[PDB]
């Protein structure tokens, strides 16, 4: 009838994806106790529900669209896939927020090496699937303990051997004797299309969309730069920055937009390769 | 080894279980990321971890005593059963807090007459089992429809024909075009026992923890009352008001502990029955 | 229809009047963004109205019960009776909270020979009505300068030479080079009837609910005393306490509720006259 | 003596107006109890004060300067209008900040065709002066019902047949069985003078500090754009873009300030007429 | 001139520093930015201190009364002593709030054979004198390392070989590889008086004070006690319960006022001596 | 071992600075109760410890750097000069943060010719020895009467004649009827290294780590300036703004990195000399 995006009601993600939506100039308000949202210009209505409910809603067809972190999907999609179901989606497109990394601690106490060292002993995790893929891949076999949350009492309570679980600053780890191991998964959010034949004008809302989210990730990523053409060497510059769009050259000076960061590694390479006054300016939007 | 009783590490009954045990002189600090918690005093272990997680924790032994509210407690037991499990626990006490309501909620502008008229609709909810065992009784069947949050977008997003969700405030409901319509599982939380032979040592300290328990629970409902012995019509009196220890009467009175609360009703049958200057004062800790 | 309560949506008084009418056994739940509540058990509406807004309502019959502060309400019938109008209410009775006193207060740096020394001087308030009652009993006359907030401004600003406003800390006069100097007018909450006649069904709830107020308030400020009795110097006892119920002698001790506070110079004054391990116990609830 | 500006001490206004001057290069410290602020540099007093009193100190020339928001000035003048005043001031410039709309609102489940339809119905709102400016202009006579908050109350109420009021998210409306149905005023804050001859010195200081408004209100609504020129189609380029500077072309490109804002639809009109990396910059303070 | 009593304006004390006094009638407002309190009704100033400021305060003589715990005043005490002074204050009274204690902590990876084990190593804190004291009279001789906070960064910094700190629930003391292992002091909030001859007028109202603290103390500890006098083993029963002013035996039962805890061992003995129905009721106030 | 940074763990100070070594690149969580923290990539511990312990730190060479406010740095150092030591330390660089100014302030209701007038006067401060400095170099001698907070009590208390304090808004010391008269020391945060020779590796880092504070804080104080050569008077426009890099001149314009602030002032005089869409943009990051 119109559009149905499901988002995050509430948690890690479902600010950024209030802000996508915004940036891409979609108005509706979500600040209220209403879980559908019809929006106001756009044909478009946002579901708001658990982020564990949106790869079901859109392997149902259900929804047209989901914003769902790529764990909790893949985790989902191999779930029933366990259970022998085939269930279908097409990925649009990887976000650009809800980074985390799911990964294998032990005991502090303990020397790791490698993961072949954990076949048979037990891991207690809120991941599974996921876990299972990883140790599988790696012809490691071990025994689940399965856990929603707090996956990190089960060594030092006697329920596991390891844990794998979702981390980022490695602050609850080390509160309860473990330590990061190996990563095993790096998710983010990304957005996913519906199964089946999407009709001609909601599928041009779609791509329209689609367009916009591009246009402001590429602008907060993106950078303007500006530095100093020290002509003989000019070549070993445009290497270390990959343009897209083309340098710039001025007689008076360099200017072009960078789709990566300026990392400091590489602002130190165009130093001591005899650039200077190099400068970045912020994006705010754009097209391109 | 120790005592290992489990308890929510965060939500709806985490402050409740902190302070039962606190109230019941458990020295343990829960202000700590750990998840494990050893107490200072007595030999005991409190693991902070999932609601979700507590059932299974008990069914399966590894934890002596687990804190959980029924709901989520008889849901994984009736899922487990369905799964061709057995799992089994016993039930030391259900609790004084941790009260909630399971309850069909079905579109406002829809007249409701009775359970029955479900039949063959679609239910959506996060209680799939505690759902299903009421129809089933009911002779009603429907098809599920499973959400584990924000069930209230189903029927107005076209998902489910009624919801059956937790409700306190309603507050939710009307926010979604829902209204309760009949409530199908009252719950508190409740201590569970694990399975099999439990030894001499901790099941002693069980069993003492478990008569402070009473005794909390009873100095925050109990009560004593104080009023004026109408001579005459005094068999009227000590009806209404359930005593257990026995009244005590005074030349110059009343006073007794009251298990029950003196509901408003209760203290103006009193009233025009002809009792006077009643008073009722706090018990703050109580043996009996 | 049913009981129509109005009451201040958001502020000083919300609160203690959810709380009144919870302790009064009224279920209905309030946080909800609306405005009109339906209560559960009992037939009764409240509407979270502005403050300002409930003189009016009760004066103009559209609601049958208000809460709301003495002055709000007094400011408004002055309004009123001077626009020629003749706006009638009852009052039922005066709430134990919502305290707070209307004051002049004038600049620091001046000294103050009463209220006369304002004749024809300028003072800016909220509650130009109050005032001016006031000094007209007071045959002092002055010229009123309107502000409906940040009153403390008018003097160092040039706009008046004293200012009447509602204080308690005291803090903002200081702040702004102010002190007070004379208490004008107390008010507290109090619960008002609309005009004309009232149906028997809801004057008999209007009764009951009455009826429980005056017991919540009586035992929040009511308490359980319990001395020795040094019996010779026994009359000297009783005074200082005023009893309403009659005390408790016995052989071994004194035992009466006391409607006001043990001040601790009352509570002096029983010492050096005699008196022994006084207590004073909480009563949670009481009838009488 | 000095420059007298009047501002909202707490609430919608108050930080856009702390922000305004102190990006004008005012230093004032406004965390403080006081409510005449004097400025440290410039010869300027800040007087906090109710919004409410804000168009009478103006009108009355009690001080200089006022930031106010449209609506609230525009119903005061209208009042006094009315009991036959002829209050006057200078309004300098409209602001950027303050937005808001009062609009009609009437119930959810009543069809709705046009204002006419309210001839005779009875109308609450907090705004009678501006509702009855617009329903007077297009004919239709009405009943008002004047409340100063929770106007939304009054239809489910019992008290009105529709109300005015402020509207933002539209999150109250919904909640109180209302929807919005005419805009018939928008607002922003907007900066007034006082009536009257204005001295050389201060009058300077007004036309300075002006002239930072305009500056700091251009930073933030224009922009810097960098496109390529796409040289055969250049004209229908500058059309979409109302440029006030003039573009400026080069060989290798547009570069040029924008007043309004690139909405997407303007950028995917460059798009589809051929323009590539289009770019926005944020400028942070300007002059021109 | 008038009382001067000195408190902590922020932290640990003044809450129940504000509380104390509040609760022995002494109206004042502290919540403003002055730091010097004049007392409304009694002839009283509250100085706003830092607690690090309040012994020196109360050994020069610059006030008359001071709230501060013992450590801090210890300390500094010595402090003075080891530059050769011979401060000196009445101590009126140890009070009943800020308990903590200070700790000798090691590294938890090592074992612990007492203090003796710490000759000649270093040890870091805030509290050096009180540390020297405690050493010294254990004979013990160390090399003090003084930081003024974060003192558990020492050992894992290689600062020193151990640390003593004000501990309580042990969190910080984990999660920097600490354990305690000895407690040196235990200190609580204490009422000092200033030395040097007192005016017979504030003299009386130290003391006045003083009996109300007692009082507010008394009450909040004490605790009214009803059982049931099981008659034949009565004697036992007067002893677990230091009752000061001497039960009462009653025709049907006891009632006494307690004034330490009915902690549940207390209660047990109680119980399986043949105790029944025992109740326990919070006193609010008490002379005696 | 590997380079060592002390910085405040939690205050004024400790946002900032986590902030410059997150603008630097130094991957390190602080959300941790661990008080020196180990960095992921660069070889570098942070020891988050209190402001005043790090002068010390420092000086004695316990740890490598340091962030610290002058003001904290200079007195532990005039302290340490006192006790008869010679403490060394190098100044890396002066931050561009943590900004804040010590004064003499004294009563309001006198007035202040100079500070010779405090010659012989009491003042209270927690700044014995800067404020000794000052007085010292000045000539004036005067009373010291230390206090480590609420120095503002001290005049009104009868503690001393004025006080020397750190302000910013000045609230306080109205609040207690003081005010500003002479700024004596102002201070921002800076960057130490500590004394003694410093090994080839982690003087490499120490040079590596400076660069990217130079231009993390160039970044945020330069900007990017966009004018209109106005041909003729092109000379007066270089002056105003000390360029550093040199300006870049364009047919048709200017543009250059501006290190100091556009103040209105500096743009008024560009305007009135001629110039014309001025324009600022923001500098993210820059090497230079
Ligand atoms: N560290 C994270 C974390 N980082 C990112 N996220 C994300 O949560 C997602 C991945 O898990 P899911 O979305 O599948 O979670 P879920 O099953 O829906 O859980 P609910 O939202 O339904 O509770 C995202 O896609 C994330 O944004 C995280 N979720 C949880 N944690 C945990 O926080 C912990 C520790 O953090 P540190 O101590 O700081 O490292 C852990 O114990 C964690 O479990
Ligand atoms: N109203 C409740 C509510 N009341 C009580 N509780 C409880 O949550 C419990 C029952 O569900 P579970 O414990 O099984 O929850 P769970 O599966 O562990 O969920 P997580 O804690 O793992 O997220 C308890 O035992 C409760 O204390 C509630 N949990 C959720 N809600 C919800 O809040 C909603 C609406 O409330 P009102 O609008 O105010 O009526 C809903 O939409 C709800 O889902
Ligand atoms: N001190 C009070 C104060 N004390 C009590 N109340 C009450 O507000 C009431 C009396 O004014 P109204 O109810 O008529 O107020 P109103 O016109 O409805 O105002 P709104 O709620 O509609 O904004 C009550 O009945 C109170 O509970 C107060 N309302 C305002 N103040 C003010 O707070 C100030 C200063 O307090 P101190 O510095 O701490 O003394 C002032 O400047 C005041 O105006
Ligand atoms: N939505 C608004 C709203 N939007 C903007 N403002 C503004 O308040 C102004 C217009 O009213 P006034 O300033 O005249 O208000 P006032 O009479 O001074 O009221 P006080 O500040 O004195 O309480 C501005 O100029 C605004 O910034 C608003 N003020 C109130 N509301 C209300 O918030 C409601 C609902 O919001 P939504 O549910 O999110 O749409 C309503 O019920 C409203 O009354
Ligand atoms: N645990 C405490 C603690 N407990 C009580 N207090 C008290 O602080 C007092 C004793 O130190 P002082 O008063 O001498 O402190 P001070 O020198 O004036 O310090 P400032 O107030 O001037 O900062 C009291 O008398 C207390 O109320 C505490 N002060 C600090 N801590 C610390 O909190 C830490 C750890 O707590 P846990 O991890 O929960 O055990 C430590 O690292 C501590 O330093
Ligand atoms: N105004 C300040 C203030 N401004 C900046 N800072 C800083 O605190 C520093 C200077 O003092 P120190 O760092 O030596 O402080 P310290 O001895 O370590 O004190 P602790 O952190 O150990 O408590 C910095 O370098 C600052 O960032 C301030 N510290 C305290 N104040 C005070 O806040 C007051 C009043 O502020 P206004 O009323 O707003 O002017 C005072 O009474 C002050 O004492």
């Amino acid at each position: 009838t119109r559009l149905r995006i499901a988002m995050q009601k509430s948690g890690r993600l479902s600010d950024d994806s209030r802000e996508l939506l915004a940036r891409c100039g979609i108005k509706i308000n979500l600040h209220t106790q209403r879980l559908i949202a019809m929006a106001e210009n756009m044909p478009i209505d946002i579901l708001r529900v658990r982020d564990d409910d949106i790869p079901g809603l859109v392997m149902d067809g259900v929804v047209d669209l989901g914003i769902i972190g790529e764990n909790v999907l893949e985790e989902e999609l191999l779930n029933r896939r366990a259970q022998g179901e085939d269930p279908r989606y097409f990925t649009l497109r990887r976000l650009d927020f809800g980074g985390c990394r799911l990964s294998l601690a032990t005991p502090v106490d303990e020397a790791w090496d490698g993961p072949l060292s954990l076949n048979g002993k037990r891991i207690a995790t809120s991941y599974p699937h996921l876990l299972k893929r990883y140790l599988d891949q790696k012809g490691i076999s071990f025994k689940s303990c399965l856990l929603n949350g707090s996956v990190e009492v089960a060594p030092r309570a006697g329920l596991a051997d390891a844990i794998c679980d979702l981390v980022s600053t490695g602050a609850t780890l080390e509160a309860n004797g473990l330590r990061e191991v190996e990563v095993i998964y790096r998710s983010k959010a990304c957005l996913i299309q519906r199964d089946g034949e999407m009709e001609e004008s909601k599928q041009q809302l779609i791509d329209k969309l689609l367009t916009r989210i591009q246009g402001v990730i590429q602008a907060r990523e993106s950078k303007y730069i500006m530095m100093h053409a020290p002509t003989e060497r000019l070549d070993e510059v445009i290497a270390l920055l990959p343009g897209a769009e083309r340098p710039t050259i001025l007689p008076l000076a360099m200017h072009m937009v960078s789709s990566e960061t300026l990392f400091w590694e590489t602002m130190e390479k165009l130093k001591a390769l005899g650039a200077s006054s190099i400068l970045v300016l912020p994006i705010e939007k754009m097209m391109e």
